[PDB]
């Protein structure tokens, strides 16, 4: 039922990754909602269940496959399937708990993790922060294998958590931010794995706030500036949507657009 987008780390290139992220964005957004040249994800309110999710099927050089499920309203990775087992993060609310019952319905073994899927919880379980977790094609290749082998006892919980952290940033954050997509393209182009710098981290941390600030802005002008960081960790202020047009690719729905 739900749309499937395929990506493989096997022989991945800048172009194949770019095609993938574009396809993901295309399935996340309808084109109904564009504000200051920035697309907005579907409003959760009244969104029919048959339109709630997309599936991202990840394959690797090891000839393994996992399927991530993403909530279209926020690009949130709600869980995954590997073969005969599916695993879901502890849902944040009753609506999201009901929604996941519509995913991977013909899978033999369904599990809900006792932990939620936010970075803070996943970093705790990984024993490492995002700033110390390497990203790139190699990390993603390894993450796919780690997710695949979890059900059979091959993958320790910290490795699983780290693997989620990799997938979320390389798929969902890249979909949300052209800037983060660009940073992943760079890693792929040179086949060089590296942890995300502060510019990446602060963007990830600020997505909800940036979405709200843009949508609540007066003709694009923020009431309150938002502090982001450069690659070197130095702070700069965002006062307006204009500077964010090349940086943010999609926003979570926060309010109705003004007349
Ligand atoms: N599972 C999952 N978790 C996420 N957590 C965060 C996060 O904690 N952001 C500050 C952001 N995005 C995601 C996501 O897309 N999927
Ligand atoms: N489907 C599903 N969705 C979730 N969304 C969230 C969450 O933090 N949502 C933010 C918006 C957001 C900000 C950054 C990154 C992603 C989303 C919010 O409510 O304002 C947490 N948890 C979940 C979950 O467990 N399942």
């Amino acid at each position: 039922q739900y749309p499937i987008i395929n990506f493989t780390t096997a022989g991945a290139t800048v172009q194949s990754y770019t095609n993938f992220i574009r396809a993901v964005r295309g399935r996340l957004t309808t084109g109904a909602d564009v504000r200051h040249e920035i697309p907005v994800l579907p409003n959760r309110v009244g969104l029919p269940i048959n339109q709630r999710f997309i599936l991202v099927e990840l394959s690797n050089h090891a000839e393994l496959s996992v399927t991530l499920a993403l909530d279209v309203t926020n690009a949130y990775v709600v869980g995954y399937r590997a073969g005969n087992s599916a695993y879901f993060f502890h849902p944040d609310n009753q609506e999201d708990a009901e929604a996941i019952t519509h995913l991977f319905t013909d899978v033999q073994n369904r599990y809900t993790f006792a932990f939620g899927g936010n970075y803070d919880r996943l970093e705790q379980l990984a024993g490492n922060l995002r700033e110390n977790i390497e990203l790139g094609n190699g990390p993603l290749e390894e993450a796919i294998s780690a997710l695949y082998y979890y059900s059979t006892g091959g993958t320790q919980l910290p490795t699983l958590a780290r693997s989620f952290i990799i997938c979320i940033q390389m798929i969902s954050e890249a979909a949300r931010f052209q800037y983060i997509e660009g940073e992943m393209r760079t890693r792929i182009r040179y086949n060089r794995r590296s942890a995300p710098d502060p510019s990446v981290i602060t963007l990830e941390n600020s997505w909800g706030r940036l979405s709200t600030a843009i949508q609540e802005s007066n003709q694009g002008a923020f009431a309150s500036p938002i502090q982001l960081q450069r690659r070197n960790g130095s702070k700069f202020s965002v006062y307006d949507v204009s500077i964010l047009i090349p940086i943010i690719a999609l926003m979570v729905y926060r309010c109705a657009p003004p007349p």
